């Protein structure tokens, strides 16, 4: 039967609703509506499997295909950040930069206590999701990562990029998960990060699907097809491309602003719906980052402040 009108309409609505619920946290429709439409599409695809697509909303429920866990090199190795533990560390960081390249703007972001991941897009389609591993070689968990609504299955523009993000379990879902384990005398997860790890390490993407995971994307391997001239522009651009980014980022003019940001988030981190382990500070301008270069191990243009 030619079901293309209804299939397309279901794709449109479920994509809208998923984005509203999981990326914006702003539903327009009750869960009963989402569930109803998803169920209808699932039945359409069961009875008319020619309508299945690689980026169908039904992908989010997981499938029979198992994540290979194969060792796979990232297109581009993921960076390792140096750490800061106090103000003096940050003043040193700032001083090294300003002595070499002049005064800079800084991008400040929350360091999500998650599983670092790389998400590879080809022609705008999500085609590979790897754990960070050793920074060069990770494990292929693509099939599990596809169940996370916050990871777009298809971007707004058909780019070939490898984005970098942190996958995580929101705290309240972690806690309610542990309530469920307590009721069934199971060993509780130690924390949200361990729960996210356990969930992504399943062989069964259908289990991963029912766990409440999300992501925040913080960079990309290659800026060639980005118009961004800065990290802050780049994140805005990722937003416009369809990715999930952290809205608590801020551009600050100087190291005083950086300290202010850390002072703010030290007090407010308690109220966030996910765990963070620090604050990442980057020279904002992309050309300036390039100018600062890398040590043998780490960017000279970025630092991870770690909470006590
Ligand atoms: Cl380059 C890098 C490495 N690890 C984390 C981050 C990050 N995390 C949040 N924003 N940026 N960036």
């Amino acid at each position: 039967a030619d079901l293309s009108s209804r299939v397309n309409e279901l794709h449109d609505l479920l994509n809208q609703y998923s984005y509203e619920y999981y990326v914006e946290d702003n539903p327009s429709v009750p869960d009963s509506e989402y569930d109803k439409l998803l169920h209808e599409l699932i039945k359409i695809e069961e009875e008319h499997p020619e309508y299945k697509t690689v980026d169908s909303p039904t992908v989010r429920v997981g499938g029979e295909a198992q994540a290979s866990f194969n060792k796979v090199n990232h297109d581009t190795p993921m960076l390792s950040l140096g750490n800061a533990f106090n103000e003096d560390d940050l003043r040193k960081f700032d001083q090294r930069i300003r002595e070499q390249i002049g005064n800079v703007e800084y991008m400040c972001e929350l360091k999500i206590d998650g599983l670092a991941v790389s998400l590879k897009y080809v022609d705008g389609y999500f085609v590979q999701g790897l754990t960070r591993g050793d920074g060069t070689t990770g494990e292929d968990i693509t099939e599990n990562l596809k169940t996370i609504h916050a990871i777009p299955l298809k971007m707004k523009e058909p780019l070939n990029v490898e984005v970098r993000g942190e996958a995580y379990m929101p705290r309240r879902s972690f806690l309610r998960l542990n309530e469920e384990k307590e009721k069934n005398d199971e060993q509780l997860f130690a924390n949200p990060r361990n729960a996210a790890a356990g969930s992504l390490r399943q062989l069964d993407s259908k289990l991963t699907a029912k766990r409440k995971l999300s992501v925040f994307i913080y960079s990309v391997n290659d800026f060639t097809d980005f118009n961004a001239r800065s990290q802050s522009e780049a994140l805005d651009e990722l937003d416009k491309l369809g990715f999930t980014t952290n809205k608590n980022r801020a551009r600050v003019n100087n190291i005083d602003g950086v300290l202010e940001y850390i002072e703010k988030w030290t007090s407010q981190r308690e109220s966030l719906p996910y765990d963070i382990d620090g604050i990442v500070i980057k020279v904002n301008d992309l050309d300036q980052q390039d100018e600062m270069g890398f040590t043998q191990k780490s960017p000279r243009w970025a630092i991870a402040y770690k909470f006590p």
